């Protein structure tokens, strides 16, 4: 599990979005595994605007933050998970690292702030859904 709390927005994995998230829906994209919903309180996280390929991610299934190198946001093919089939996914970044289904939502962060959230796992790879292209997250 895990979310980004930027201003009055909540950024979650589409596949972990709650009824409350869908009832307060701002934006959602199955191809990115992202959903954004409205909050009443302001959040404590800030979003990276950058092309960094190094950062640190939280891995719940190890209670550990790992420094990683990761690919630039891309269109990757993903093998079947407990929560999705084998399929393609967009705006995905890959690193070498541990990712189990429940690690989804872990933040990846660089020197500029939050880069994305864990979205995929398997074969000693962790995939992150990028949020850095979501400039609209900064305002309104
Ligand atoms: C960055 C971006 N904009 N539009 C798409 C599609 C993407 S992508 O990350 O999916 N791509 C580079 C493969
Ligand atoms: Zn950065």
């Amino acid at each position: 599990s895990g979310a980004i709390y930027v201003g009055n927005y909540r950024v979650v994995n589409r596949h972990l979005a709650t009824h409350n998230d869908w009832a307060n829906l701002v934006w959602e994209d199955s191809s990115r595994d992202l959903l954004v919903s409205s909050t009443t309180a302001q959040g404590c996280d800030t979003i990276a605007r950058c092309d960094c390929q190094t950062g640190v991610y939280y891995c719940s299934s190890r209670r550990k933050h790992y420094p990683v190198s990761f690919s630039k946001p891309s269109l990757i093919f993903v093998e079947a998970s407990e929560y999705y089939p084998a399929r393609y996914q967009s705006h995905l970044m890959l690193a070498v690292g541990h990712s189990e289904p429940g690690d989804c939502g872990g933040i990846l962060r660089c020197q500029h702030g939050v880069v994305g959230i864990v979205s995929t796992g398997g074969n000693g790879l962790v995939g992150f859904a990028d949020v850095r292209d979501l400039l609209w997250l900064d305002e309104e």
